[PDB]
């Protein structure tokens, strides 16, 4: 039963990586949170990349608050890929202006056709389906994201919805859909110091450590040589 706990590692903040940028005040409320409660209660769910770096799967918000304090290690559950796929949410605002907005500004190749390919992009409103095919996008296809989430999101509020099919089929909504990336363009997004819109990938992951409840005094222990001592130890009172 000690899987979780051989995957339970201390890792320095520098080299964890990012594949979304934070919400800016998601931040501050998840920072708050955590000092309220002098503890970490869930570990950074992260997988290993090359050369000892690591991309967050979870625990975006947890990560930047812990590096925002100054921890210089963090707790991590190291995933496997076998453990966790990708997805995506869909997002689901009112139809509006900001549609003609888009259309204008960036003249993306919105088409009706159903191809035998899969829509790397779908809008959909009432019984109608425009899609944006990567081909028609070619090169620049790396960016649309930006373009497109940032359209509706701002003056639109967001709302998150899995594939479920748990959509109300509104005669004035729209739900926004996207393909989902693989590990590879993910992992070429981090190499390049590069960011996508947040809110739309989706990591659904197995066999996750919860409620740890690291203590922040642990992670705030300069001295390397008793960090590991505590945080072995606290590994060893908590099994896994």
């Amino acid at each position: 039963m000690n899987h979780i706990h051989e995957h339970l590692k201390l890792v320095p903040v520098d080299k964890i990586d990012l594949h979304e940028t934070f919400e800016p005040l998601r931040l501050e409320k998840t920072k708050s949170s955590i000092e309220a409660d002098d503890f970490i209660r869930h570990p950074i769910l992260v997988t290993a990349m090359q050369h000892g770096r690591y991309m967050v799967i979870d625990g975006v918000h947890r990560y930047t608050s812990l590096k925002a304090l100054g921890c210089k290690k963090v707790p991590v559950q190291e995933i496997h890929e076998t453990q966790y796929s990708i997805s995506t949410w869909q997002h689901k605002v009112p139809f509006g202006v900001w549609w003609e907005t888009l259309q204008q500004e960036h003249r993306l190749p919105w088409t009706t056709e159903t191809r035998q390919e899969a829509p790397f992009i779908t809008m959909c409103h009432g019984d109608t389906e425009q899609y944006l095919y990567t081909k028609d996008l070619g090169e620049a296809h790396f960016q649309v994201w930006e373009k497109v989430v940032a359209s509706y999101s701002g003056c639109c509020s967001v709302e998150r919805i899995a594939q479920g099919t748990y959509p109300c089929l509104s005669q004035q909504d729209v739900l926004m859909k996207y393909q989902p990336l693989s590990y590879k363009e993910i992992e070429a997004v981090v190499h390049k110091g590069e960011t996508v819109p947040a809110g739309v990938t989706r990591f659904n992951i197995s066999g996750r450590c919860l409620n740890l409840q690291v203590p922040l005094a642990l992670l705030k222990q300069d001295d390397d040589v008793e960090q590991l001592r505590n945080w072995k130890q606290f590994l060893a009172d908590k099994f896994a």
